């Protein structure tokens, strides 16, 4: 019993964190085999940030301009290339702590753990989701750029996010490990704003099923709904449309609890209408949307 | 910007998790140097959990009854001893991944990271607090016993908790690494219930300061209160008494935000008697009490490990 927001053990990722310095800029790098991946804006100054020509800035750099530090050991950079918004620094030593890994691009609603680092030193681990507006509600300070998001499934680390910027509303934007940004963001200090955020409906439903598995049934009702009627109501609360894929994905939890997805949708409609009336669901007074259907199955039966 | 419930990086602890099997019971062990620490109830079966003379049950056991597994390598047990509710299994091999560590006993309100494991395999890390009723609101399933709680200070892992059991209300109970239970709990099959819980007041105040540092000021007011008037209010709402030590501990956050501790207490007093009025603080509709004053400083400054 118990339901917590849980991050993956960060050990496999900690052994990959390095410090990357270029001039006055110091951020984090991910050292996998003989390559260190980091945000390409490590070559920029604060003035360059408005309209940087990264290819023009990178052509003016040589290997010895990039100082890479793995603990108290400086790594020698023997090459450099840019792949989208990520700089790939070829180093002379392969990381002996390199885990089994892969680079995966996630979709909004998906969750992952963040290992927040400063100066190539991991300082904390937390769990979060890719918001439908492609931002993450992270916890990042100056120097955290290059911190990575990941999932671990049977000894394999799936790297899905690299932190690049903080938007004016306090939310964070970044890329997959191939340097492709999530969302309409650019690595420029130009006027960028996160689009209106929405609640990840499939995740709230998964979390309501986790509440039922943990013995919380107070919010259930005798009603059902059509998928269309659910979405007409959901849209008015800034909830993401529930697709037939979401309904299919919730199938196993529906079978485990004996509550049809469209019956669980009717409970959600009612919760949106009524609020919680001073009650909590899994210790929460708000509807939690940062646990996917797969996280629920993982953590509780 | 951003405020998350954050755990310490678990790497130094992951390199210590082992699987301990004795008879039908499988749980987790903490391998530090040549000793594996685990709950003493691993010797327990059907009649062992009911009327348990743990020294009498342990004296029967031979070293080879305890199967210890560190990854795909079986460790040979060369000795065994009990210290309170923890079994100490002397192994032949010293763990080469043993970090700099110490065993510390924490006080209620203090927070720590828990590396939840199943079969000596770490599966998740979460942050939590020792409740004033000595329970933890953790997330554990069968096989999680022996999972440990810890803090990191520089390069030193301070082991503070070892999971032993789940109470009927879904909360968890365990010991420090010397086998001494937190709270009035015993490690056996008996009617045990967590006492009525209270809110960790100093932690809610720290979290209100973290909200101010993150630009949330809607709950602030022009008012102040005396420590006694706040404590009369806090006692009514099942909040732990705020001591002068708590007020002193909140001093740095008070100096950073310009809000006196008793000034922030008046804000908390109003939140208790009037609620949040449909508003949230740091994305929360409830007053959060699982961030200590130190956690707030560490996260709203950027300390690394
Ligand atoms: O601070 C940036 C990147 C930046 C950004 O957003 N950073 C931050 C990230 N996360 C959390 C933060 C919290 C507080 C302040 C800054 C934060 C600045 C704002 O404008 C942009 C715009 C786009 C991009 Cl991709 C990046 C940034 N620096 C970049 C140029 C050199 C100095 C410097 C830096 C030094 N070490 N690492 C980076």
């Amino acid at each position: 019993s118990g339901f917590r927001k849980m991050a993956f053990p960060s050990g496999k990722v900690e052994g990959c964190m390095v410090q990357v310095t270029c001039g006055t800029t110091t951020l984090n790098g991910l050292w996998l085999d003989d390559v260190v991946y980091c945000p390409r804006h490590v070559i920029c100054t604060s003035e360059d940030m408005l309209n940087p020509n990264y290819e023009d800035l990178l052509i003016r750099k040589s290997n010895h301009n990039f100082l890479v530090q793995a603990g108290n050991v400086q790594l020698r950079v023997i090459g450099h290339s840019m792949q989208n918004c990520v700089l790939k620094l070829k180093v002379d030593t392969a990381n002996p702590k390199t885990p089994k890994y892969k680079f995966v691009r996630i979709q909004p609603g998906q969750t992952f753990s963040v290992l927040a680092c400063y100066n190539g030193s991991p300082s904390g681990v937390y769990q979060c989701a890719m918001r439908p507006n492609f931002t993450i509600k992270g916890s990042f300070l100056n120097g955290s750029c290059g911190s990575v998001g990941f999932n671990i499934d049977y000894d394999c680390v799936s790297f899905c996010y690299m932190h690049h910027m903080e938007l004016p509303t306090g939310v964070h934007a970044g890329t997959d490990l191939e340097g492709n940004f999530y969302g309409p963001f650019v690595d420029r200090q130009t006027a960028q704003a996160a689009g209106t955020d929405t609640t990840i409906t499939v995740n709230v439903l998964a979390w309501l099923y986790a509440a039922v598995i943990n013995g919380d049934r107070w919010f259930l009702n005798r009603f059902t709904t059509t998928l269309n009627d659910f979405n007409l109501v959901a849209m008015k609360y800034n909830y993401e449309p529930l697709t037939q894929d979401h309904v299919d994905i919730l199938g196993p939890l529906s079978a485990q609890t004996g509550i049809a997805v469209l019956d669980m949708c009717a409970s959600l409609k009612e919760l949106l209408q009524n609020g919680m009336n001073g009650r909590t669901i899994l210790g929460s007074a708000l509807l939690e949307d940062e646990f996917t259907p797969f996280d629920v199955v993982r953590q509780c039966s």
